[PDB]
């Protein structure tokens, strides 16, 4: 049983670091979908820990806005030069795209050549939820394949490192292994195909 433990918003160097710190304490791979304004000098050494560490980047757009009613030229150029930082930094190019808010179109799909995912929410945007709170969400919603989408970045009180301290021992006690985005991918024997124009909550879709 697999699932992929994946990570909006980020980098940051103090909040970011939380969440790898836990993923090594339970040497656990996980997915980080980067937003490529927060990626430059600063953070360069943080985003090529998380590839050092076994850990895949992923493409969360330019900024924070949502993207469905963009134009072709505005989302290809979020994210092209989103790329462009985590390729400088990390060595990397990206196989997967998150879109903003979970917001898609037509256009969107048209206009991004990577594999859009969503997955399993856990309310820790809300920061009035407690790390007990997030963890339940997330335990109580996985099945195999499930992808689980929380953030590695928000605004404080954001106890969801000290989720991971539930999450992680409790999902392997029930069998199940972490994966990175493309290793549930392959290990499902599932190509990772940006022609397929649909969002993946789980794998299989
Ligand atoms: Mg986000």
């Amino acid at each position: 049983k697999l699932v992929a433990l994946t990570f909006d918003d980020g980098p940051d160097n103090v909040l970011t670091a939380r969440v790898l710190d836990k993923l090594d304490k339970y040497n656990v791979k996980a997915t980080f979908m980067v937003v490529g304004q927060r990626v430059n000098d600063s953070t360069a050494a943080i985003i090529r820990r998380m590839v050092n560490s076994g850990h895949e980047i992923g493409n969360h757009s330019w900024s924070y806005s949502g993207m469905a009613n963009m134009s072709p030229d505005q989302i290809r150029k979020s994210i092209a030069d989103t790329n462009a930082v985590i390729q400088k930094y990390a060595g990397t190019t990206p196989k997967f795209f998150r879109p903003p808010n979970l917001e898609t179109s037509p256009t969107l799909f048209n206009n991004v050549d990577l594999v859009f995912v969503g997955g399993l929410t856990a309310n820790d945007w809300i920061p009035s939820t407690t790390a007990e709170q997030r963890a339940a969400a997330v335990i109580n919603g996985v099945r195999d394949g499930t992808i689980i989408l929380l953030h590695d970045v928000q605004p404080e009180p954001h106890p969801t490192p000290e989720a991971l301290d539930i999450i992680i021992p409790t999902l392997k006690s029930r069998g199940y292994e972490f994966v990175t985005l493309t290793e549930l991918f392959t290990l499902k024997g599932v190509p990772i195909d940006p022609s397929v124009k649909r969002m993946y909550n789980s794998v299989p879709l």
